[PDB]
RNA sequence: AAAUUGGAGAGUUUGAUCCUGGCUCAGGGUGAACGCUGGCGGCGUGCCUAAGACAUGCAAGUCGUGCGGGCCGCGGGGUUUUAC
């Protein structure tokens, strides 16, 4: 039970003798606009179908994002292939100043202010999953302190 | 140049795809010009070209408490032909 939107739409095709042959890709974004966003990438031969089929498996690919007060931890550059994001958090009253992608990812994780660029290709599906795979990665002088401590933590705290 | 105060992309090579890569667009700005249209005010601002040529008018004068005198006169005096 989450809002959905639409990354983005296309149709391709196969060949067969005598003919193309398509079938339909649906990129998809699940958030509950608290701290909880999955994408999903679903094709089907028709195109209500694969968005379907993209939602199912959006909810399947799902990543916490640790929110700090509509703004993420710290700032962040991830690549995938070709594509590479960056993340910059920013103050109050900012807004998502990022592109037609990272934004819904964005958006739909709960995130209201954050700072942004793409960067090398602009693939829409690999900067669809740099963008997921910069926020499976966030961290906090929390999260960061248990890992550092850790090997006789609570000595401390 | 004293709250880390700040950063959006899209189209286009293929039957489709990923990358490379160039092309192009949306933004802001002007001592602007051109089109269509044009009610009022305030403040700015207005030869970017031939540092080409320039009619006319004005644009640096002032002091008579530094000094003598020409011209046109006003008074007021002394005085050898009523001129000095
Ligand atoms: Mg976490
Ligand atoms: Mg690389
Ligand atoms: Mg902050
Ligand atoms: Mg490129
Ligand atoms: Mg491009
Ligand atoms: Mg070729
Ligand atoms: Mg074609
Ligand atoms: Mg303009
Ligand atoms: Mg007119
Ligand atoms: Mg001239
Ligand atoms: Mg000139
Ligand atoms: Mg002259
Ligand atoms: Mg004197």
């Amino acid at each position: 039970d989450f809002e959905e939107k639409m990354i983005l739409i296309r149709r391709t095709a196969r060949m067969q003798a005598g003919g193309r042959r398509f079938r339909f890709g649906a990129l998809v974004v699940v958030g509950d606009r608290q701290g909880r966003v999955g994408l999903g990438f679903g094709k089907a031969p028709e195109v209500p179908l694969a968005v379907q089929k993209a939602g199912y498996y959006a909810r399947r690919n799902m990543v916490e994002v640790p929110l700090q007060n509509g703004t993420i931890p710290h700032e962040i550059e991830v690549e995938f292939g070709a594509s590479k994001i960056v993340l910059k958090p920013a103050a109050p009253g900012t807004g998502v100043i990022a592109g037609a992608v990272p934004r819904a990812i964005l958006e739909l994780a709960g995130v209201t202010d954050i700072l942004t660029k793409e960067l090398g290709s602009r693939n829409p599906i690999n900067i669809a999953y740099a963008t997921m795979e910069a926020l499976r990665q966030l961290r906090t002088k929390a999260d960061v302190e248990r890992l550092r401590k850790g090997e006789a933590h609570a000595q401390a705290q």
